[PDB]
């Protein structure tokens, strides 16, 4: 056992209530800067700033007990133990694996959602890899 288990870049499975277990990547958050806290200062309380892979830019600050490490896709049998859902999330599988792959400063430059504001867009890279 860390203290700090998640690093910015890190891959995790993130539990988020009404959605099934998502890959994401650790990342800063645009406001704070920071991607570790502890709610409401209390030290069992840790959380991590997560980006969620898939369709639209999404983020949130997770409990580190609703986070898992991302090996792989076949994990998500065991870890639980939907139309537009369903696509959504194996696009945010195939861009997940092709991150893992990847080293962390690489798989940060491409995949980290662009910031502007408090607005959350997507990566000028990925973007332009999609044709957009
Ligand atoms: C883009 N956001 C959304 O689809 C919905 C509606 C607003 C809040 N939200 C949401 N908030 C959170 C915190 C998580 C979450 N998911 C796990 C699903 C999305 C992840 C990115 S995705 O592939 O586009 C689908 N979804």
């Amino acid at each position: 056992d860390h203290l700090l288990k998640y690093n910015v870049g890190d891959l995790v499975w993130s539990k988020v209530s009404g959605y099934p277990w998502w890959p994401c990547m650790v990342s800063a958050d645009p406001l704070l800067h920071s991607y570790t806290k502890l709610k409401g200062q209390k030290k069992s309380a840790r959380q991590y700033h997560v980006q969620f892979f898939g369709d639209a830019p999404e983020r949130a600050w997770i409990f580190e007990k609703s986070l898992v490490a991302f090996e792989g896709e076949g994990q998500f049998e065991k870890l639980c133990q939907s139309g537009k859902l369903r696509a959504q999330w194996e696009m945010g599988i195939v861009q997940a694996e092709e991150a893992a792959s990847m080293s962390v400063e690489e798989r940060k430059a491409k995949f980290t959602f662009l910031y502007v504001g408090d607005q959350l867009h997507l990566n000028p890279q990925v973007a332009k890899e999609a044709g957009i």
